[PDB]
């Protein structure tokens, strides 16, 4: 083993770079959805609009996700991260120009545009941690970037709530509002494109790992997307993980994207207690994921401890469904952390799940197949929620979240492994 590694500074620039804009890119997820009412209102168009402007960076991932793996497989992490970083932000300044009565289509042409750098952004982690970052601290780095989207989620959540008050009588003061917001996303975006240009090297000059060091030295032979996904498929284990990871990352989604609604639907003029809400489910997630990792390090076991979150998740999601309508915000934030932390818990350890069952495959197009998966439940989900709030209140769609989570709860258990 004489691989000359070495560790070299920037690793962590490259980090910090990645986990600021991917972090953006979560921002610009969310941030129409969590004041929906107030878009709703400035641009005179209906919610299904909003919620389509969230869904959108689900629609994008599902086309987009393996050719953006192949070309980043062969032309490498710089072009990648810089496409992430330019088109992030290139969508925020197509948004800046984007706020008027009857410019509701160029915020959707931006928000297209941060869809499309999504598909770029969401799969650097695991390879930037393998190709900055040594042997004892891959994972931690690997963490560190999904928490960054995380964090970027949660800020989504709480601060476009605080930005931009409710002043439908005021469209000027309204107006103004928007564009201090999108200017100061661009802003940020565009700092940061500068940063990955200027700083987001391809690979440091010497491998980090050994691992690492016999990756670089020795290309990878060609190989064929279609063909593992085809023989993953065959492992209905990894299929029955697939949809219960969907569903469940789905149902996340259309919680996210709906919250706002649900809860104007029973407490007037609390948009920021919406947002606060948003933020303390996506922090206890970030802490539930945390406490479930350590968990599996502590015990391998990977069956018994996926079932028992599926199952608290399903808990309490139920619990928050009954007990949305009482009129106290203090029990929605309850039922909003428990349910942030045991449904965010839940995918690290299904992910690692996806991986132990398809160890010889690659990890890449597990991770895409994931993902895909996901967003489509996600989008399924937020239809029919979106619908049945409309129609029958937001008690419909959450006991249709509800079975869907008791389907999910019983696919797991169906689900056969000795790892
Ligand atoms: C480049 C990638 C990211 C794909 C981009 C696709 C979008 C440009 C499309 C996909 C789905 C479309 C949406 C599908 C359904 C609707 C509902 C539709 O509502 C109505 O026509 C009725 C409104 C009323 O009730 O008055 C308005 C357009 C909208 C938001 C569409 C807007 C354009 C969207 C977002
Ligand atoms: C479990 C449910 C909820 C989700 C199921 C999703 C999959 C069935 C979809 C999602 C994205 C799809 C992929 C999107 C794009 C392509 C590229 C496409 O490319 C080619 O035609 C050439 C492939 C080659 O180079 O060998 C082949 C199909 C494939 C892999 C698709 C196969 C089917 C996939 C994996
Ligand atoms: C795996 C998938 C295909 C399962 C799909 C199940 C749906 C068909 C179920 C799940 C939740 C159900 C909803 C749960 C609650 C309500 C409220 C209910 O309200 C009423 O008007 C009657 C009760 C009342 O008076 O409050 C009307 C039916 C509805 C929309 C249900 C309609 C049927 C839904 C969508």
């Amino acid at each position: 083993p004489l691989p000359l590694t070495a560790l070299s500074p920037r690793r962590f620039v490259v980090l910090l770079i990645f986990s600021l804009y991917s972090l953006v890119n979560a921002f610009q997820w969310i941030q129409y959805s969590i004041i929906s009412n107030v878009f709703e209102g400035f641009y005179g168009v209906t919610l299904l609009h909003i919620d389509w402007l969230s869904m959108v960076y689900m629609l994008a991932y599902v086309p987009l996700i393996f050719p953006a793996t192949w070309l980043l497989d062969t032309r490498g992490l710089r072009l990648t991260a810089l496409l992430g970083s330019g088109l992030n932000c290139l969508g925020a300044w197509i948004k800046c120009g984007s706020v008027q009565q009857h410019l509701f289509w160029v915020t959707m042409l931006g928000q297209c545009l941060c869809s499309v750098a999504q598909v770029f952004i969401l799969g650097l982690p695991s390879r930037i941690a393998s190709v900055w970052f040594g042997p004892k601290e891959v994972s931690t780095a690997c963490a560190t970037a999904v928490l960054g989207n995380q964090l970027g989620t949660a800020v989504g959540f709480l601060l476009p709530p605080v930005l931009v008050p409710n002043t439908q009588n005021d469209t000027n003061l309204l107006a103004c509002n928007i564009s201090t917001m999108f200017y100061g996303t661009s802003a940020v975006a565009t700092l940061l494109f500068i940063l990955t240009a200027i700083a987001f090297k391809e690979k440091p000059r010497y491998p980090p790992s050994q691992a690492q060091a016999a990756l670089q030295d020795s290309p990878p032979e060609e190989y064929s997307y279609k063909k593992s996904i085809r023989n993953l498929f065959k492992n209905i284990p990894f299929v029955l993980l697939l949809i219960t990871y969907g569903i469940m990352t789905g149902a996340f989604y259309s919680v996210s994207t709906l919250l706002n609604q649900m809860i104007l639907t029973y407490y007037e003029g609390e948009e920021v207690n919406a947002g606060r809400i948003g933020l303390t489910l996506v922090v206890a997630g970030m802490v539930g994921s945390i406490l479930c990792g350590l968990w599996l390090d502590y015990t391998k076991t990977y069956k018994q401890t996926t079932l028992i979150v599926y199952i608290l998740s399903f808990i309490g999601m139920v619990i928050f469904t009954f007990t949305l309508d009482l009129r106290y915000i203090i029990i929605v934030f309850v039922t909003g952390g428990v349910l942030g932390f045991f449904m965010t818990g839940y995918l690290p350890l299904g992910f690692e799940f996806a991986v132990e069952i398809t160890y010889p495959e690659s990890e890449g197009t597990s991770s895409g197949l994931l993902n895909a998966s996901a967003q489509i439940f996600g989008i399924l989900f937020t239809l029919a929620q979106g619908k049945l709030t409309s129609d029958y209140g937001p008690k419909a769609g959450n006991i249709f979240l509800c079975v869907w989570m008791f389907i999910g709860i019983i696919l797991t258990a169906l689900i056969k492994s000795d790892l």
